[PDB]
């Protein structure tokens, strides 16, 4: 018997990846590894079910890499704003050596990375107005994912920037405590945020990949074969995940638009993009070590 943490519905895109996952292990395995998925953060906040699972508490999950930042200095690169080009780069990427790296660091504090899921891109979206220009997050208080790095971005937009909990953003743009927050198509739909939030405007400033991963304790405890037969689950379970991905981000624009949501593509992306050079500069200053996994990265993009 396996648990595993999912934070969104049962038919989200990941949810259902997840589901897969679930039975091509049990079947793999022959009964031997029976996981179940809970999904809506049943089990907890993403931070919490982060803690969770590298104890043993927890036997899998599904994590953005953004809340992992702050467990696992390497996976901060991944919140640098810009640092992916494209969903599709991003995805070449974590596929090759330096994805290698990024499950070494994880594996380090006691997570083990399988395959890595699509989240897209994220973009603004607010109660207001159409955002533009950087000028125009000026007076915006947006909501963000609890990892500093998000807060410099939108102090450098020119907002300011509050960290909260996913699910607690629909009643909080509801009742105007903050103006906004920012996300990826399939999240702004299915949370609800679309219903208060009308205005999305695609600065497209974070390409977060998320994994699929096991507890080292849960890991290490199954037969060598186990071990390749799962493994070769979440890698079926990723592909998966990825061709729901793109259909499922059509879907959700096709119904937020038919809503009456007001999207627009902002004027430059590198107006954004040049503002976030303090955010770099400060980074590799603070972990020089990971200074050469930024400009991988960013080479293996020219
Ligand atoms: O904004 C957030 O908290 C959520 O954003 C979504 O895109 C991620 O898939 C989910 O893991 C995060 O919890």
């Amino acid at each position: 018997s396996w648990r595993g943490w999912n934070i969104h519905p049962p038919s989200y895109p990941n949810g259902k990846a997840l589901e897969s996952f679930a039975k091509e292990v049990a079947e793999k395995t022959e009964g031997r590894v029976e996981p179940k998925v809970y999904h809506n953060a049943v089990l907890g906040d993403q931070p919490d079910a982060i803690e969770q699972t590298r104890s043993g508490a927890l036997d899998f999950a599904n994590f953005n890499m953004g809340p992992m930042g702050p467990i696992v200095p390497a996976a901060n690169v991944l919140s640098l704003p810009f640092i992916f080009k494209s969903p599709d780069d991003m995805y070449r990427i974590m596929d090759g050596e330096i994805g290698e790296r990024f499950a070494d660091a994880l594996a380090e504090k006691n997570l083990i990375v399988l395959s890595w899921f699509g989240s897209g891109a994220r973009s603004l979206y607010n109660t207001d107005h159409p955002v533009e220009t950087p000028d125009d997050v000026e007076g915006l208080k947006v909501r963000v994912m609890n990892n500093d790095l998000y807060v410099q971005m939108i102090d450098e937009m020119g907002g300011n920037a509050t960290p909260m909990a996913y699910g607690e953003v629909y009643q909080s743009l509801k009742t105007g405590v903050i103006d906004g927050a920012e996300n990826n198509y399939p999240s702004y739909e299915s949370s609800g945020h679309y219903e208060v939030a009308n205005y999305y405007s695609l600065t497209e400033h974070l390409i977060l990949p998320e994994c699929l991963c096991v507890a080292k304790a849960s890991w290490e405890e199954l037969s060598e074969k186990d071990r390749q037969a799962i493994r070769e689950a979440a890698e079926d379970a990723a592909k998966e995940q990825r061709a729901l991905w793109e259909e499922g981000v059509q879907a959700s624009k096709q119904k937020i638009l038919d809503a009456g949501v007001k999207i627009n593509e902002v004027d430059d992306k590198s107006a954004f993009q040049a503002k976030m050079q303090p955010i770099y500069d400060q980074f590799v200053q603070e972990h020089p070590e990971l200074e050469s996994l930024v400009t991988d990265i960013q080479d293996a993009q020219s």
